[PDB]
């Protein structure tokens, strides 16, 4: 209740600037597998975190996005390389939006079949990234963890709210497992997860990609999964 449809993309308003935007994945035999980003409305414009599976969901996103918001879309940053996540670059750049992700990132996206965003982001060794890198991202705060699910993996924080998203690092406070394949590095999962929470330690919302958005126990519950497979 109270969430919004256009096509096959639900919304969801998370604060007064913030969405939630899902879409779905047809596993036959399996039904539909969610993944979540958002949307920030920032003054005039509007920045989207992740875009859906594919570029058709993607132009739908950007439709309800002209519809119900009418703001432009300044720019786009995509958390990791998967399909989940960099599945609608083409929607973006055929949009005209500015498109980031982690160098590590554009490096990978060809060899998954991905289209690489336009502009690289870099990291200091702590972990912030580098703010010559992330030009105009107003309250969009970007922070590298280190490795976890995947070795590119990045999460952000929405300044003025309580909001962080952990992308597909962090999991549900339920979940009985990590989902963790050959790419999740389980040897540092546990501190990058811990990292994440550290570098938003004010954040009581944390919204991730294949759940609805938890409480800060997403974050001590994942790290606690993680630390048993070292
Ligand atoms: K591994
Ligand atoms: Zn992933
Ligand atoms: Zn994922």
């Amino acid at each position: 209740t109270g969430d919004q449809r256009f096509g096959d993309l639900v919304f969801r308003q998370l604060a007064p600037n913030v969405w939630q935007h899902t879409s779905y994945l047809d596993m036959p035999g399996f039904g539909a597998v969610a993944s979540n980003g958002l949307i920030v409305r920032d003054g005039g414009r509007v920045l989207l975190v992740d875009t859906a599976w594919t570029d058709d969901q993607t132009a739908q996103i950007l439709n309800w996005i002209k519809q119900e918001i009418n703001l432009p879309v300044a720019l786009a940053v995509v958390t990791h390389a998967h399909q989940d996540k960099m599945g609608g670059m083409d929607a973006l750049h055929a949009a005209g939006i500015a498109t980031y992700a982690n160098a590590l990132s554009n490096q990978l996206a060809p060899q998954e079949g991905l289209v690489a965003a336009q502009h690289s982001l870099t990291f200091a060794a702590n972990g912030w990234v580098e703010p010559a890198t992330a030009p105009n991202f107003g309250p969009l705060k970007v922070f590298y963890p280190g490795p976890g699910h995947t070795s590119d993996n990045i999460t952000v924080g929405i300044d003025g709210t309580d909001i962080a998203f952990g992308g597909c690092l962090i999991k549900d406070s339920k979940a009985k497992s990590l989902g963790n394949l050959g790419d999740a590095d389980t040897e540092h999962y546990a501190a990058s997860a811990r990292a994440f929470g550290a570098a938003f330690p004010k954040a009581s919302m944390i919204v991730m990609s294949h759940s609805a958005p938890d409480s800060r126990a997403a974050i001590t519950h994942t790290a606690r999964m993680a630390d048993k497979l070292r």
